[PDB]
């Protein structure tokens, strides 16, 4: 219960963080001004 | 509390994987790959 | 597209972050 909840949450943040750059990329992939 | 916050990360792990699955379809939308 | 994702993954963000927080005081109270 807590370690699964605390270990998800973890998950979580890394593939938020992920999404983040991602979208950084893109919008510069994109090209708009 | 505890089943609050369970849910509350298994919620938001279910936003990440759909937006996983936008930022790949962007990267195909804009000519990647 | 390129928007309406960017506002979603900052909501993701900033909702992840509160989360983190919720948990570690909920921590504090079950210990382990």
């Amino acid at each position: 219960r807590m370690k699964q909840l605390e270990d998800k949450v973890e998950e979580l943040l890394s593939k938020a963080y992920h999404l983040e750059n991602e979208v950084a990329r893109l919008k510069k992939l994109v090209g708009e001004r």
